């Protein structure tokens, strides 16, 4: 599913991301924009052989099982294919675990490089929330 900007903002808020660990909703929307262009089916292979899955590009080295990432963990206890669903629940739940892990949203390199410190409230502007 390709979300619209406000549609994803609303959905993220419904699923508990609105200021989760102190990150305002526009941070999450901005991260999803640059990780996946709001496409739940986005996948991208990493140099280390791991793969990133879904709207927030969650990686198989640590967080999900895809059966092809040697020496990896599955800390969210989910198949990585769950992260590609039209329903964002697995992605959101796993993202809450990631952002709680010590480095906050810096875990998403696209968020650090393209969202951090910018006017992220722009990403929810105009949206009925
Ligand atoms: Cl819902
Ligand atoms: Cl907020
Ligand atoms: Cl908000
Ligand atoms: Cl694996
Ligand atoms: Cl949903
Ligand atoms: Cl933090
Ligand atoms: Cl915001
Ligand atoms: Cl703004
Ligand atoms: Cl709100
Ligand atoms: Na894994
Ligand atoms: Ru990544
Ligand atoms: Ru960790
Ligand atoms: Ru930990
Ligand atoms: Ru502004
Ligand atoms: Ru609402
Ligand atoms: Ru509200």
């Amino acid at each position: 599913k390709v979300f619209g900007r406000c549609e994803l903002a609303a959905a993220m808020k419904r699923h508990g991301l609105d200021n989760y660990r102190g990150y305002s909703l526009g941070n999450w929307v901005c991260a999803a924009k640059f990780e996946s262009n709001f496409n739940t089916q986005a996948t991208n292979r990493n140099t280390d052989g791991s793969t990133d899955y879904g709207i927030l590009q969650i990686n198989s080295r640590w967080w999900c099982n895809d059966g092809r990432t040697p020496g990896s963990r599955n800390l969210c206890n989910i198949p990585c294919s769950a992260l590609l669903s039209s329903d964002i629940t697995a992605s959101v739940n796993c993202a809450k675990k990631i952002v709680s892990d010590g480095n906050g949203m810096n875990a998403w390199v696209a968020w650090r490089n393209r969202c951090k410190g910018t006017d992220v409230q722009a990403w929810i502007r105009g949206c009925r929330l």
